């Protein structure tokens, strides 16, 4: 089997992307943040407290013929930028782009913090890291793609995120149109639960290659890209009037600025992000002061290729007994 979805920006940013998901019998359309950074499918629904649900779509799982309570099942989870989320579990019948897994775990939210609330075109996500970091207890939950795997044609998953514009998530194939020359494969470290890989390097501009191992995680579900603070701060170098700025919480630039491209290096290939990608807006309406793109994870833990990066290729997430990541450029 296959599936085949488009992903949108909720914004004019591309601060995060949805894509439609059928819940349920007769199905209950949800769009979701698909995460490769997480491992929870949890939506808005009925059971979510009231004065947290602001505009979003609801499942509701009594409105499902094919419903059926987890007992006892909880789960809890919190994310990198301090939103966080918890509630009960149904499994049900979940459909991604016509690819269908039956008995997916559901988890509903009974709670979710202000960031969800206040963003109306999400109503919950679906997490497609490594299974190991499901939350739910006491019986850890299978991803959709997880339990998708065996019946898939291959078993992959690719994501093709459009820059200020839709683009597509596939389950099963490799669509040899959606990408220019070739895939450069490279090996994952599951063992933290994320599509964890080591980039070969980076150059900034026109600039010359710089060989440095720079171990970082694919999350389509994070919207910028994090690297250490040396490669950051020089990039930002390039820029004229760019400053790190405590009190906005990150390097800014000044909006009459030409952002340079920044290269990141998969084995011997090579990814090119366009300055344009790396321009997130005025701080603030009408702000001359731009927020960047590309920022440190000093004090995150771990470096990031968020959504800035990824949009920048036709990324493979290769789910075989090995697991590896592919990245071509488009």
């Amino acid at each position: 089997s296959t599936g085949s979805a488009t992903t949108t920006p909720i914004d004019s940013l591309d601060d995060a992307y949805i894509t439609p998901v059928q819940i349920g019998t007769p199905a209950q359309t949800l769009n979701l943040d698909f995460d490769t950074g997480s491992s929870d499918l949890w939506v808005f629904s009925s059971e979510t407290t009231a004065s947290e649900v602001d505009g979003q779509t609801i499942y509701t799982p009594s409105k499902s013929t094919t419903a059926k309570l987890l007992s006892g099942a909880t789960w809890s989870i919190s994310y990198g930028d301090g939103s966080s989320s918890s509630g009960d579990v149904y499994t049900d019948t979940v459909s991604v782009g016509g690819l269908t897994v039956t008995g997916q775990a559901v988890e509903s939210a009974k709670k979710v913090s202000s960031s969800f609330t206040e963003d109306s075109t999400i109503d919950g996500l679906l997490g497609l890291a490594f299974s190991t970091l499901n939350t739910v207890s006491p019986t850890q939950q299978k991803t959709f793609f997880d339990n998708a795997k065996a019946s898939l044609d291959s078993p992959v998953f690719t994501a093709d995120l459009g820059y200020h514009a839709p683009g597509t998530y596939n389950f099963g194939f490799i669509d040899t149109t959606a990408y220019t020359g070739s895939i450069t494969y490279t090996a994952v470290s599951t063992k933290q639960g994320f599509w964890e890989w080591t980039s070969t390097g980076y150059a900034v501009g026109s600039g010359t290659f710089k060989s440095t191992s720079i171990d970082g995680i694919a999350d389509t579900g994070t919207t910028l890209l994090y690297l250490p603070a040396t490669v950051v701060s020089a990039y930002w170098a390039q820029v004229s009037g760019a400053k790190s700025s405590s009190s906005v919480g990150g390097y800014v630039f000044p909006c009459s600025a030409t952002l340079p491209s920044f290269t990141f290096g998969v084995g011997s290939a090579r990814i090119v992000i366009p300055g344009d990608y790396i321009d997130f807006g005025p701080i603030s309406t009408g702000s001359s002061s731009c927020f960047g793109g590309i920022q440190s994870s000093a004090g995150i833990g771990i470096n990031i290729f968020g959504d800035v990066a990824l949009k920048a290729a036709f990324v493979v997430f290769n789910g075989a007994t090995t697991p590896t990541l592919g990245f071509a450029s488009k």
